[PDB]
C-alpha cells in the first residue's frame, strides 16, 4: 500500500504512547522493558539468586549494559544490589518490598493490557497475522533471515 | 510479546532497506513516495494538465512542501515546470522523456515487488491480517480513531 513506512511508524507511535499511558496509570512505569522481566524473575524464583553475570546471560547483553540496567533499577529502589559474603566480586540483587510491590502491579497491567489490546480478535487470527508476518519477513530478507 | 516496539521497528527498518535496495535495482529511486504518485498521474492523465495547486490538492499537502516536492522533481529530470501563457501565476508540470521512462518503469517494479513480497500469502489471509490490525489500532486509540 502506498506509504507503507510511513503507515508502519505512525501505528507503532500510537502503540509506545497507548503503553506509556497505560504503564503510568498502573504505576509500573519503567517496567515496560528489561526492568519488568529482571523483576518478574526475582519474584518467580525466591529459591534461587541473581548476579549481575545471571542477569547478563538471562538478557542477551553485555556486561557494560547489564551494569547501567541494574544500576537504574536500584535508583527506582526495585533492588538490592549486595556483594556474595564469600566473594566480593560477585554482586547478587534482591528485590526490595517496593519491587515486589511492583513485580504484583505488573502482572496484573499486562494482563489488563493484553485483555484491552486483544479484545475482538481470536486465536486464529493471531496465528493467522503471526504467519503473514513471518512470511513478510521471509520474502524480503532472504539469506538474512537470522532474526 | 516482549519488547513489541523494538521488533516492530527491526521490522520496519528491514523493510525501508529492503525497498531502497530493490527501488536502485530498477532505477526507480526517489519514486518510493510523493514523486512516484505525481509521475504516474501525469502519466496516466496527459489529456489533463497539473499545477503545483493541483499537486496540493491531490497529496494533501501545504503549498510550501508542494513547492519543495516539484523542485526536486525538476532537479531529477522528471519534469518541467513552465507558467500558464495565459497567466504566469499558475504554475504547470509537464512530464519529461526521462520522467516517463520513470513512469514505465516504476510500475513494473510496483508489480515485481508485489508478487515478491506477497508470495505465499492469499487474499484471505491479507483480509485478516487487516483486520486485526485495524482492531488493534481500534482497541488502543478510542476517541482518537481519526486515522
Ligand atoms: C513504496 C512501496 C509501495 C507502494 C507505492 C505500494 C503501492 C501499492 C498500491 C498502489 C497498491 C494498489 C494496487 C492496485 O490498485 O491494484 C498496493 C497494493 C498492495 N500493497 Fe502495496 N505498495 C508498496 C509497498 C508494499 C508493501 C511493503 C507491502 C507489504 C509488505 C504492500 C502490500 C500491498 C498489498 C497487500 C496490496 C494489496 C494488493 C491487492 O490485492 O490489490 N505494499 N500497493
Ligand atoms: C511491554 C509490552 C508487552 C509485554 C511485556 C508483553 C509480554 C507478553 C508476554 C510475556 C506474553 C506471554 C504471556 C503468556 O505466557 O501467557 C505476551 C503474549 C502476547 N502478547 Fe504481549 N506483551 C506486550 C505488549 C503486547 C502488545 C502491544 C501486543 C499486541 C498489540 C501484544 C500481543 C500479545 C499476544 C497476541 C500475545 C499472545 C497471548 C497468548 O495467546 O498466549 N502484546 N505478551
Ligand atoms: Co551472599
Ligand atoms: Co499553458
Amino acid at each position: 500500500m502506498e506509504n507503507p513506512l510511513q503507515k508502519a511508524r505512525i501505528l507503532v507511535n500510537q502503540l509506545e504512547k497507548y503503553l506509556d499511558r497505560y504503564a503510568k496509570e498502573y504505576d509500573v512505569e519503567h517496567l515496560a522493558g528489561p526492568q519488568g522481566h529482571l523483576v518478574m524473575h526475582l519474584y518467580k524464583h525466591p529459591d534461587k539468586d541473581m548476579s549481575i553475570k545471571d542477569a547478563e546471560e538471562i538478557l542477551h547483553i553485555s556486561k557494560s549494559v547489564a551494569s547501567n540496567l541494574v544500576k537504574r533499577m536500584e535508583k527506582n529502589g526495585f533492588i538490592a544490589i549486595v556483594p556474595s559474603k564469600t566473594d566480593k566480586r560477585v554482586k547478587y540483587l534482591y528485590l526490595t518490598h517496593l519491587g515486589k510491590q511492583k513485580a504484583t502491579q505488573f502482572e496484573i497491567f499486562l494482563e489488563k493490557l493484553h485483555s484491552t489490546m486483544l479484545a475482538g480478535i481470536t486465536k486464529e487470527e493471531i496465528r493467522t497475522t503471526k504467519k503473514v508476518i513471518r512470511t513478510l519477513a521471509k520474502n524480503m530478507a532472504m539469506e538474512d533471515f537470522d532474526s
